[PDB]
Formats: structure tokens, sequence, C-alpha cells
């Protein structure tokens, strides 16, 4: 029933010993015993214990011993609070689910998370790749395109004989091999090499890796919706009435196309309902797709907002 | 006019008895009278009352007795504050409407709110269900699909004779009864059986149940807009001039289709305005639909953000 | 240089008189002079002044006298701070622009801001209005529709001779007069009569009135974009080459339609670019419209979020 | 080992000198040595140092000396904390990246960031510019259009002989020069002359200049996606099978159009996939474009929200 005072950074908190012995493995629980005087900073005329720390966030630490639970203040950031919990001996996993997400956001985002003589020929190779398909240079190929191919491969050797014995490379600079030896479908990926110096694409790559669950969620939502609406639209268009000679929806498989074009509010118009039942089903499909897509995408977009703001805050400071 | 001190967790608050008497049914109101000395923790040389609670959130409780009204601090969470209101005797419905929603959101969101031998045949049944509609296996039916149905039903008994006398089951395993006797429109819903173990679909189901009013709102908005613009576009296209043989909008009913395809920014293109008045009306319809849809949808999406974040944080703590 | 202590709700603040005399018309400025001893609550053993108010929010009031400026705390709500500024004598217009909007949000949102025997015939009237346009009951008109018109007009008197001498009535029940004597374009609007009891449409009406500037903004943005892109697409499609017999864009006016259908991501497809220059212009138009629309619409949507949350928090407390 | 008390605005903080000498060039560091008594306000009966500043935000300043790092409180605004760091001698670039953006937002947004006798003829010129393109006034030109042109030019001098010798002027009023001597493609831009007094367009211009990086990001994302998906759709549509006479995608360049019309959810429908491989690729393209666009656009939209709210808070205070 005795009472003990903690003079934290000037601010005097009072409590009972009983409250301190509630979590026995921590630093505070080491003051409740009848010797703590010879183990701490003990003012023996004010009868108190001095600790040189933030007096503001201590009352949220003491609350753990007082009530039963550990929350996070909303007037300090994650790192400040975690530094204080680290000082006091509190396991940072007892944070209640109301406060865990905001408490961890910054750490979850931290997570460790001749160039012009290359870019020119990369762009050259991309363009020549694109124009061999155009039926302007296929009278049936032509030959200046093969010469420009020659030049880009003759340079790809100068910056690739610097790689393996002179030591994105084995999985993207294979066409250099296969040219004399997907043949060019891979050639575009070299654009990634020169743009890995961009602070925005690396933040993108980190976001597409910290959000693999919210991608599975979106894919499963879309698959469920597409199946449901594809099968509804078939039976809805069937009551308009052998065969189906009056409707774009001749089977359920061809309805997956319609459903995915509709749920995204794209709407080409090659497939659309033509009976009133179908029009009702399609009115439903449009809104259902809007909501289905709109639920997990904000979760994926906040991740980018956070990581981008952090990676650009770093790129502005010395 | 006498004054009283409350030493809450070290921090000394002062008031007059008069202020305390303002809410007479609470714990504080029991200190104003001349016997609390022998009913509480009373230091009779500092003349004060010790209470072993968070000293930070008390000044928002005392404010109730001081001014007239009860607000919620924005530096603590909902659960911490509600625990202390519970300690002090305050009815948590006196929270003013400025602070009520932010105070309750976490509690409103809490609300408690052989597998490989089954999934295989579920997928098998789904695909065979999709493929008898395709006019490739209808030279008019075929027979290997009928045997595939046979084997899936011969398995559906091994997981269904386990349920009702061996005791979504009656409303989704009826086709098992129905095949030998909607005939298979219901067959797809078995997909939900194996996917009720997904933490994302259960969060979805909880959000479509905590947001039944914001769905009514959206549907009513859309119906109002669709009717208004459908009747506007008819009269707008009529001044372009026995009949109207120059316009997609031959009646007002056929215009509900146009209006809903337009207000969603889908735009198939089977129906579009062709006179200048019609184009003005359609320009209005597009933006009106954008805003109409965009007002309640963010309310519905915040619910998912909250519930999903909570259910995923729970899946990460021990 | 003398110093004075203000004991607000237990918490002792210290300052110099010099700081107090900085705003001379307020309550604090009345303590600096050498007679306040007999005009307030003055402990003449602590040499201090007691005030029975929130001790936390006072340090943001004192800051005004200390530095020069008035800000709003982010750990209390608008109304609490407003009541304290009202108590201390501070003109609530001195709030710096960093804190003004967050300070006023709740007050800007407050701003004070037989049924089945009516709804039935309203719905009946709406339908019969919709189906005289359909060329199924126009072999030209028909007669059961005229009888249904008769019966709803015979009822509209029983709820309209209840209004003017027995005393949305004048500007919605003109068709009553106008039937026997726009004739029905207005007949639709009676739907609003029965839906004025809806908590969602009233919040809509309040939001469509508290955001009349953010509507002018959107309209002006769209007008500028439509004009610029309509004139750009004409000249862009003209280099594809006595007339223009190869392009949807024969003049600049007809391009306003294209531009508004494109900037909304609707895309019917009746007009699209067909030369490479046009495709570049259209690629620009799509994204420019996306961004133009997406800038003011979130401002308009937050207003609805706020007003709806308030109107539903009110409908949940007694 | 000695301890020192700082009495900031009433609130007494304690620390050791050891902590104070951690940052040796600041104001606090000037108290650690044994002469500061004669350089500050030193009560030699409580042995303490009085400073007349906000006692609340000091504990976040003192934390810098205590732990190692500088954070920003979330209960005060940017400018308040900035003024306090300025008072105490702290370099405001030591703010850790968790708190830097929230600290700077208001300053990043501050950054200093006859009318009817003109507007009439501006609108007149715009209209005239629009209708000589229309093939109703081209029997091929006409002459009342040239007379209206003449009148608006012979007014253009009364506001343009007032500007350069009586001294957006050279780069918008060159058409006046070139009329008698792009001839009018520039003629539309005069609309900006009269609308540069609009509070919304100036805020628009400020966000379009404070967000030039998030535009580069969007453009690069879109270019990457367009190239990748245009290459994929060609090869995907090729396996549907002496030429390509069955598909809209005859070469890779013409697929850039498809990809940009699809990634924006516009979907004209002049180009769409027709084989199942193509349909899979297009299903991917739609969602990929949605996400690609939706990542940086919210960053661009928050800037407008902030700058507009600030410019309207300024336009409402005296
Ligand atoms: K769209
Ligand atoms: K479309
Ligand atoms: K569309
Ligand atoms: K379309």
């Amino acid at each position: 029933s005795e009472r003990i005072v903690i003079n934290v950074g000037g601010t005097r908190h009072q409590t009972y010993r009983s409250t301190l012995r509630t979590l026995p493995g921590t630093r505070l629980a080491w003051l409740a015993e009848p010797d703590a005087h010879s183990h701490f900073d003990y003012d023996p005329r004010a009868d108190e214990f001095f600790f040189d720390r933030h007096p503001g966030v201590f009352a949220h630490i003491l609350n753990y011993y007082r009530t039963g639970k550990l929350h996070c203040p909303a007037d300090v950031c994650g790192p400040l609070y975690e530094e204080e919990l680290a000082f006091w001996g509190i396991d940072e996993t007892d944070v209640e689910p109301c406060c865990w997400m905001t408490y961890r956001q910054h750490r979850d985002a931290e997570e460790a998370l001749v160039a012009f003589a290359s870019l020119f020929f990369i762009l050259v190779s991309i363009t020549t790749f694109c124009l061999e398909t155009h039926e302007r240079f296929n009278p049936e190929t032509e030959a200046f395109l093969t010469y420009i191919e020659g030049v880009c491969v003759v340079w790809f050797t100068f910056e690739f004989l610097m790689r393996v014995i002179f030591c994105i490379d084995f999985v993207a600079i294979l066409p250099f091999y296969l040219e004399v030896g997907v043949v060019r479908f891979v050639r575009i990926l070299r654009i990634f090499k020169l743009t890995r110096h961009f602070v925005g694409l690396r933040v993108l790559g980190h976001t597409l890796r910290a959000s693999t669950n919210e991608f599975l969620l979106l894919i499963i939502f879309l698959a469920l919706g597409v199946l449901i609406f594809a099968t509804m639209i078939y039976y809805a268009e069937r009551i308009g009435a052998s065969a189906s000679e009056h409707t774009h929806f001749k089977n359920i498989p061809i309805g997956f196309w319609w459903a995915v074009v509709t749920m995204t509010t794209l709407g080409y118009g090659d497939m659309y309902p033509q009976t009133w039942s179908g029009m009702l089903v399609g009115a439903l499909c449009a809104l259902a797709g809007v909501l289905t897509i709109a639920m997990p995408v904000p979760v994926i977009v906040n991740n980018f907002g956070m990581y981008y703001s952090l990676a650009m805050a770093k790129q502005k400071l010395p």
C-alpha cells in the first residue's frame, strides 16, 4: 500500500508499489524492492527516483502497469515511442490492435526500403525492334534495319565484356547471346537497366513487394465477380430467346471478357446486353466492379504515398 | 467557494466543490460532501485525494464538470478514453457529436468483426458447368462432360454424408439433391465454401454488413439521377425532329440504359446523343454521375480500410 | 521585469507582466495592473491567481501573448478551443491560416446544416408518364393510361386542397393545375416531395450548397480544357489531309463533344482520332481530363463525408 | 553528474549538464558552465533558470539533447515548432525523416504560393475563331465574320497601345500584330488574360509548378506500360493466326494507341483484342493502367487540396 514517486525529467509521477510489481521483468519492477536505493538515482530527502527522459510519454508507459494494456500516443511518432519502450524494458509486441498499425508504419516503411553511351543504343535497339513489325519496312525485310541491329550488338559487347569474367544481367542481357545463336520480346527489358537509377521506379518496386497480399485480394475479388456476372448475363440474355442468334453471349466463357471490360468501366462496346434482363444485370455489374476494384486499391496506393514521401524526404536532406 | 485538490497520478488538479456537484451521480461528485475523508485515499497533511490513474486524460474529464460538455482527446485512442470514462462514472453517450465518431470507430469496427480433396472437384465441377454452354461440345450434347458430372457428384456425397446426420449447407449444397431430380446456376456458389478461410473475403462480408445504409444511399442517388437524365435526354433529342426516326432515344424507358452507362463513365457507345441539345444533356449526365457515385463510395471504402487493417494486424500478433 | 503566476486548474504558469500587456483588451491584460488583487481570485500566500479552466489549452493561449501569434492545438477539437478563447477574451479571427480551417471545420459543418397514400400515386403517375412515350401504347394514344391519369389527378386534390386555404408546393404542384388547363416534365419532380424525409438527400442538398465555389472551379476547368483540346485536335487532324473527308473533326465546335467525352474517360467511340498527331493530342486529352476533374472533386467529396458523418452521429444519439 | 533545472514557462524540467553539452553550439549549452548565472534569469533561491516560452514543446526540444534525435510534435503545427527551434538555437534540418514532411508542409505551401470592355471582345474573337471552321459559313469564306474580326482588332489596340510605350503581353498579344501582316491558334489563349484574377486558376498554376516531379513520374510510368503492353498484345494476337489480316494489331506502333486508350479506362472500341490470348493481355492492361495512374495522381491531388485550402483561408480572413 506504500507509494513511490518517479521524477521523470522533472515531472513527478506517483503510484503504488503494487502497480509496479504487475510486470515483473521490466526496469520499473526493479524499484519496488526494499533495496532499489542502492541501484538507481535516489534523492533521499525528496524520497524519489530521478530518470532523465521524456516526461510526456511516460504516462503512457505507466498506464500499462496501471490498467492492463499498452497503447501508443498520437502526439509522438513511432520512432520516439519505440525508443522509450526500449529504454524501459517493455516488449513492443504488447501494443494493442488499436495502435499497432500507426505505431509501426514508419518502421514497416523503413525496412531498408558512359550512361549516355548506353542509353542511346538502348533506345536505338528499341526503335529498330518496333519498326521491323511495321509493314512499311517489309516489301520480306530490309537491310538498314539489320545494319542498325549489327551496330547495337557490336556495342552491347563493349559494355557486356565488362560483366562476367571482368567482374537483371543474366535474365535481361541474354538476347545479346541469342542474336547470332523471345528472340527479341526480351529486347525491350533493357529499358529497365537505365531507369533503375530513378528514385520513383525503385519506390514502385518496393511498393509492388510490400503489397503482395493486397494484390492477391484484388485478383480474387475480380475472379469471383467475373465468374458470377459472366454466368448471370448468360441466363439473363437467354430469356430474350435452336441457338443464340440474337445475343453476343453465346456461352459463359465469352462472358468473362464482357464482365472484365465492364467491371473496370472501360466499355469497348463490342459486347453489350440487348434485353432488359441483361441490361439490369449489366447495370449491376458496372457498380459491383467499381466497388470491388475500389476497395483494395486505396490500401495499395497508401503504401506508395508513404514510401514515396519517405524516399523523397531522404533525397532532399544532406 | 471552498477548493479541492485531486492528485491524479502525481498531477495536482484544483477545482471548487461547486464544480464537482454539477454531475451528481459520478465518482467525483462523492468527494464534495463532508465525509469523503473516510471514503477515499486522503492525504491529511497535503489535504488532497490520490487517484492512481492517467493524469493526462483527467483534464478532459474534469472539463465536463467545468464547462458543461464532454469531448474526446485526440492524443489518446478510443479504448483508453473509454476505459477511463468507465473508471470515473461517466455515461459514454454524453460525448458531443464533434468527437463521437472518432471516439467510437474502433469499437464500431471491433464487433467481433481434405480441403485439397474438396477444392479439386469444386474446380472440376465449375469448369464442366462452363463448358456445356460452349457450342464446341454441342454437335446435341456430349458424354464425357456427363461422366465428369457423375464423378463430381459421386464425390460430393463423401463430404456431404458427413454433415446432417453425422452432425451455407442447405442453401449451397442443394444441387447435390437437384441433379438427379437454378438447376446449376447454384452450382457456382460452392466456390464460396472453400474461400471462407480467406481473411480478405470475411472482411469484405463484414463491410457489406456494416454499410447497408451507404448502399441504400448510393442506389437511391443512382435511381434519381437515372430517371432525371433519362427524361431529360428524350425531350432534348426530340427538338432535332409521326415518329422519331433519327435518334436512339425513342422512349424514356430505353434511356435508363443510356443514363446508367453514362453516369458510370462506362460508355459502350450503342446509345449516344446526336443533336447539340442532346450533347449538352449528356455532358451534364457524365459529370453528374461522377459526383453522385463519388460521394458515398468513399464512405463505403473507409470501412474496408479500417476493418481490413484491423483483421490483418490481428493476424500478425501472437 | 516583475513576474506573475497564473494557477490554471492546478497547473502553474509563469510569465512577466510585460508579456501580459501585449494584448490590452483581454482578461489577462487586466491582471498586469497593481489593483487586480481585489478583482480576481488571488492567493496571498502563493502570490498567485486561480482560474478554474482546462490547464492544458491555456499554454496555447499564453503563447499568443508570448510570441505574437495564435494557433490551434491539434489534441483538442474545435468547439473546446472555441469555448476557451471565448472565456479568455480572444477574438477568434486572429487564428493563423495554418490552423484556421481545422479550427472551424465543425462549426462550418454545423450551421444548422397518409405518406403511403401519397407515395403510391406518385409512383403511379411517374410510370404512366414514362409509358405514354413507349411506342407500344401508341398504335395514336391509348385510354387506360388516360384513366390512370384521371385517378391520380383526382387524388392529388385530397393532398393539395390541404395546403393553400387550409394552410415545393407551388413550384412542384403546378402540374395539378396544368393537367386540365413541361405539362409533365415537372410531373417527375414530385418524387422529391416524398424523399425530403431522407437523411441522405438532405445532406446532399447541404453539400451542394456549401460547395458552390468548388463547382464553379470544376466547370471553369472543364470549359478551358474542352476549348483548348477541341481546337488542338482540329489542327492535329488537319495535317493528315477543299474539305476534310477523312476525319470526324470537321470543325472546332464538333470537337467540344469529343473533348468532353474523352476528358471524363467515358469514350463512346463515335469520334476518335485517326492520324498519329491526333492520337498524340488525344493521349494528352485523356490524362489532362483525368487530372482536371480529379483536383476539385475531392474537395467536394470531403464536404459530404463531413456532413454525412455529423448527420448520422446525430441520428444515433438520443 | 550535477543536475540543473530549467523553469520553462512555469514547468520545471530537470536534466544533467552532461546532457546539455551534447550539442555545444546552442543556447542550452550556454548554461552548463559555471558562469551562466550572470547571463540569464537565475532564481538563486530555487537554483533555477527561467525562460518565458511554451512549456509544452520544450520536452521535444530537450529530447534532442537526451536521446540523440530531433522529432516534431503532432499536437502543434509546423510554424509554432519552427519558431521554438529558432528561439532555442536548433538547426531545423536535423528533423528526422519520420517528421520532416509533416513539419514542412505549411512552409512548402506558403512559398508566396474596363475589364468588361475587354472580356466582351475576347469572347467575340473566340467565337469568330470557332465559326470560320464550321462549314456553314463556307459556301469560300464570308464577310460579316471578317468585319467582326476587324472590329475586335481595332479595339485590341485601345488596350494594347496602353502597355508597351505607355508602360503574357508578348507571348499572348502577338496575334494583334499578325492579323493584318498559329495565326489564331494563339488567339484562344487570350482567355487566360481575363481569368488570371481567378483564385482557383492561380492555385492550379501553383500546383502545376510545385509538382513537376510527380508529373515526370506519371509520364514515365505510362510510357513504360504503353511500350510493354503494346509489345505483348502484338505477340498475343499473333498466335490466333502470309500476313496479319484478322486483328487490329498489325504492328507494334499501332498498339501504343490501344494501350493508352485502355490503361486510362477510356475504351473507344476502335481497337480491341479478338483472340483469347489477347483478351488475357487486355484484362491485364486495364488493371495495370488503373494502378499505374492511381499511384502518383493522389500525390498531385493532395498538393492542390493543401494550396487551395490555404488560398481560401487567406481570402476569408481580414
Ligand atoms: K472510365
Ligand atoms: K468506353
Ligand atoms: K470508359
Ligand atoms: K466505347
